[PDB]
């Protein structure tokens, strides 16, 4: 059996683990033509997000039995082509709540702080700013969560406790009990958690009632001094939405790791705003996230090859 | 009685305070002469840090019998000048923890997170910087803290249990079970916590012990891989023996908010490096925190006046 990897992973130990077992090829930020040579004899093929996997790709590969993304997201992957042939497209979610929680309070405290503006001030000789702009204190305020999962419960539970904030968290399909479990309070009215808080954190699941849930009615409804940040997916925000809110002041500053569409264009129209800060969708890739991941992902290649059935089937059809 | 403030003070709440019993003038970023001619007849006087008060000010200040400073640094004032004419010089320290542990959070995290520097390359358009450099995961990395006192205990007690850190505390004067209470481990030897710690993060008072206690020697105990975080004062830094640290990567990087000399010039050698982020002694400088000092030094002053003792007297021979 042959295996191709379309990217590297997160972590070398799932190629290590694959080359044990299956012959290895690597290629990194491909062009079409190298894919299309390297993947018609492969029986198995990881893709490092976010580069695409076509129909055209897929047609080539006459022994193609597993396709494997690097993390949870499967929209670069054209999954309808793969079912076609009876492919299974699996998938490696769940593994990096720990890196995405320390990114969040990371982009929460840099916003509450004033990082990256106040860094440029000091790195400019402006050190007389200090009478003019003032950082925020995190105790006392209110942090709102939206979506209370694995992630959202976790950047609750430190911002209540270690942070001493309030925390609302909103999301229909959880108990209130959830809530209280990290000291946090569950909201049903969404209105109530945009009104309330200072600080806007996302951690939803991507469905069609999240998507684009953050708009300009939304922005509208969060006060003017209030931050938002987004660590989810870049669906739940509707971007020209939020150019638009932090033009015109309608919320106070953003923080956001996951963009819509990805990659982002170098000329994404958020980039002009200095109280927006950025990280290239790196919230759940630290190495011990990645090396999570990698086992992961070269674990459900061998199953298949196998006929071991993997856990994170993303067409259990076929 | 007539009341001068040289810079205003962090909140107007002091300022009002100072109103309902005084006759309060503010002067702000003055030049000398205005100093010279509003302090003449003026029974107090609030000096914002950190701005200075020479000799010839205190002695062209007849009335003069208090001076308070904005926070805990005294060494923008001629004290000596002050006692000779029997001067009180009042201080304001102490009022500012959570503000400078939530700013110590912020700026372990963003070194962590490679904050400010991924953040210039999404917005260059350098997305594909995902393949390059990772985020750290702070859970499971040693904090290495120097001094274990309000705020050193603050930030111990959030990195350990929180964040999931291991801690290591240096203090000489200080018992094992002040560490063992926030979580950590005291340790005896500078060199043991200099080469596990993967974050330094100094909290010492500034003493002749601690002054320039961070050298070339030490950057070369610590890890190349380590991080320092300086919120204490700039003193305890030998600045540039933390430039060459930097230079050649003795160490992997640097978050600073207090300087020396203050204010830092406008050519400071660190503000070159993209590994060393800045902030203008504003760790302590919140809403929260401001407010308690400005009415601590409403108070003080207008204690003196009244003859009561105030509680933080820099000179208590006078
Ligand atoms: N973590 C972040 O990246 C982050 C988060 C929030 C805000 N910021 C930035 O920080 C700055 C402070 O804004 P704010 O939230 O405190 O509200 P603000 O009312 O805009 O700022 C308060 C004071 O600072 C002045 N100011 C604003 N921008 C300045 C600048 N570039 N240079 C010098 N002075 C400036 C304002 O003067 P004028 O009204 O006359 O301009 C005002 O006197 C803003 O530029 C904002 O974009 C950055
Ligand atoms: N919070 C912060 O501000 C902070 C903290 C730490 C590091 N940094 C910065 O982050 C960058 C990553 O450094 P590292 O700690 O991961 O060790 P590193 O070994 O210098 O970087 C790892 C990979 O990233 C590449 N790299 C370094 N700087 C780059 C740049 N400006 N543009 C594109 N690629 C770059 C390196 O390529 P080459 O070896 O060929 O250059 C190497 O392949 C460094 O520039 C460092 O100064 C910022
Ligand atoms: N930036 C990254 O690198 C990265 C890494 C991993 C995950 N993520 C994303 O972060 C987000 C959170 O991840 P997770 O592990 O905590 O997922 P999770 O499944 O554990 O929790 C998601 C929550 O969303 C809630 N939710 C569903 N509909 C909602 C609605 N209309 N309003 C509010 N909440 C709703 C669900 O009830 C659930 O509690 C996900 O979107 C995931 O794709 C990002
Ligand atoms: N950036 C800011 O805005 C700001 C604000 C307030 C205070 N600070 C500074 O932060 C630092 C910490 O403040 P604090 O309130 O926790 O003071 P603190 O008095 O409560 O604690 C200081 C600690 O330093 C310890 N120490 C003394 N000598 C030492 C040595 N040789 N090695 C290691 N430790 C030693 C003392 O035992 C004490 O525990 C101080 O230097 C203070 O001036 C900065």
């Amino acid at each position: 059996h042959k295996v191709l990897l379309i990217g590297k992973m997160y972590d070398e130990i799932g190629e290590k683990l694959l080359a044990e077992y299956t012959n290895v090829e690597i290629i990194k930020e491909p062009k079409q033509h190298q894919i299309h040579e390297a993947i018609q004899d492969v029986s198995g093929v990881f893709v490092r997000y976010p580069t695409k996997l076509d129909a055209q790709a897929i047609g080539l590969a006459k022994n193609l039995k597993v396709i494997s993304t690097s993390g949870f997201g499967t929209d670069a992957i054209d999954i309808a082509a793969a079912t076609k042939r009876g492919i299974v497209v699996v998938n490696n979610p769940g593994l990096s709540t720990t890196a995405v929680t320390e990114h969040t309070l990371s982009m929460i405290l840099a916003l509450a702080k004033k990082l990256t503006f106040l860094n440029q001030c000091v790195k400019a000789g402006n050190y007389l700013i200090r009478n003019q702009v003032q950082p925020i204190q995190l105790e006392g305020k209110t942090l709102g969560i939206v979506g209370l999962g694995a992630i959202g419960s976790a950047v609750a539970k430190i911002c209540s406790t270690a942070l001493q904030m309030r925390v609302l968290a909103y999301d229909p399909y959880v108990p209130s009990g959830k809530a209280d479990t990290v000291r946090a309070t569950l909201v049903q009215d969404l209105d109530y958690l945009l009104t309330e808080s200072d600080f806007v954190s996302l951690h939803p699941e991507l469905t069609d009632e999240t998507c684009e849930m953050f708009d300009l009615e939304a922005f509208k409804k969060m006060k003017p001094s209030a931050f938002l940040i987004n660590t989810s997916r870049g669906k739940v925000v509707r971007q020209p939405d939020l150019v638009t809110a932090i033009r015109e002041k309608l919320i106070a500053g953003a923080a956001i790791d996951v963009f819509e569409p990805e990659p982002p264009a170098i000329n994404n129209p958020l980039y002009e705003f200095d109280n927006v800060i950025f990280s290239p969708h790196l919230a759940g890739v630290t190495p011990e996230a990645g090396m999570a991941a990698a086992l992961s992902a070269a674990n459900q290649i061998l199953q298949v090859l196998q006929g071991e059935k993997p856990p994170y089937i993303i067409n259990p059809k076929v």
